[PDB]
């Protein structure tokens, strides 16, 4: 039902031969490439148990990025938005690029067993050839059967020799709380590679109950898989999907990946005209034409420019439609944008035209 194909091969400010066609909103959308995961947790009753969980859905979100050093995804323009309602995965997600400067984005998904959302901001950094990558925002999921709220924070990347000797390494530590119950939380450390080995990409993690006792292990590697260790017992609680055969082929993006710029006919009229699918360099980018999607890309930027510029000469805020921003300075949901979809009534915002 959902493509699997793009109409072109990927290639053999940036020329879009860079880029990659997903943006910054749709790889927050990616975090949920193993959102069973959360739905395994929501039926576990024990806290220490369904923290496991918890952390293999965190950590989970890293997998997609192994194969991905190559290409960069576009920067979305401000107030450019991205849906994602999936049935067969059970969430609605939205998503809003919140600030151009600094670049801010902010997503939201609902599910019967979770509600998942954060707000990112990224620090790229180049060190000789190679670039450090710095998120700042907490990611949040709450378990609403059990008033879970587990917060967490990202951790660093880089990507080295940035040849085709090229590679992505994430290092630091995760630490997870859940705000309504302390009776235990976790720390994961992504730990950072080393010259005299090709053994990389390697997790150790821990659940300490209340008192910081270790209660239970998780190692493995990020990419691939993750066990739990608990006392004389050993478990996979998650792996990675496998790529599509000659994933290579599209950006060697994962199969969820390739589903997400997708435009469904049927339910196209359902989204408000900011919808990243909407996006003419992503598309034509998506259909080989790089010339085309180069002169969009520049002619998007230049109209985000001016826009920008209109707004500061008549003293305006811009003033996102679908998040507002909390005391914390942090990016939350107003509660609208899956409502106004349902009752077709995205004809009732003024959307910034944005191409």
């Amino acid at each position: 039902r959902r493509r699997t194909c793009l109409p072109a091969p990927c290639p053999s400010a940036m020329p879009v031969e860079l880029n990659e066609p997903l943006n910054t909103l749709q790889r927050l959308c990616e975090e949920l490439e193993y959102s069973e995961l959360l739905d395994k947790a929501a039926q576990i009753p024990s806290p220490i148990e369904r923290m496991v969980y918890v952390a293999a859905f965190a950590i989970s979100a890293y997998a997609s990025s192994y194969y991905r050093a190559g290409s960069k995804p576009f920067n979305p323009v401000l107030g450019e938005t991205y849906e994602r309602i999936r049935e067969d995965k059970g969430f609605q997600f939205f998503s809003e690029q919140v600030s151009h400067h600094p670049p801010i984005s902010a997503c939201h998904a609902e599910s019967r067993n979770f509600v998942f959302w954060q707000d990112v901001r990224w620090k790229n950094k180049f060190w000789g050839k190679s670039m450090e990558i710095v998120p700042i925002g907490t990611t949040h999921v709450t378990l609403p059967v059990f008033g879970d709220h587990f917060e967490w924070n990202k951790v660093t990347s880089c990507i080295h020799n940035i040849s085709g000797q090229r590679w992505i390494e994430h290092y630091g530590e995760i630490v997870i709380k859940n705000l309504h119950d302390d009776s235990c939380y976790c720390k994961v450390n992504f730990i950072k590679a080393k010259y005299w080995s090709t053994n990389a990409h390697e997790i150790e993690g821990t659940v300490f109950d209340r008192s910081g006792k270790a209660v239970h292990r998780l190692f493995g590697k990020w990419h691939e898989s993750i066990y739990c260790g608990g006392g004389s017992s050993s478990a996979c609680v998650w792996r990675a999907n496998p790529m599509p055969k000659g994933y290579e082929q599209y950006y060697s993006f994962t199969q969820f990946a390739l589903e997400l710029n997708e435009m469904d006919p049927s339910s196209k009229s359902l989204l408000p005209p900011t919808d990243t699918r909407f996006r003419p360099d992503q598309r034509f980018l998506e259909e080989g034409n790089l010339e085309e999607a180069e002169i969009q890309k520049q002619r998007i930027e230049q109209l985000q420019r001016e826009r920008r510029r209109v707004l500061e000469e008549n003293h305006v805020e811009h003033q996102p439609r679908f998040f507002r921003k909390s005391d914390d300075d942090s990016w939350v949901s107003n509660g609208t944008y899956l409502e106004l979809r349902k009752d077709l009534g995205f004809s009732k915002l003024d959307h910034p035209v944005l191409w």
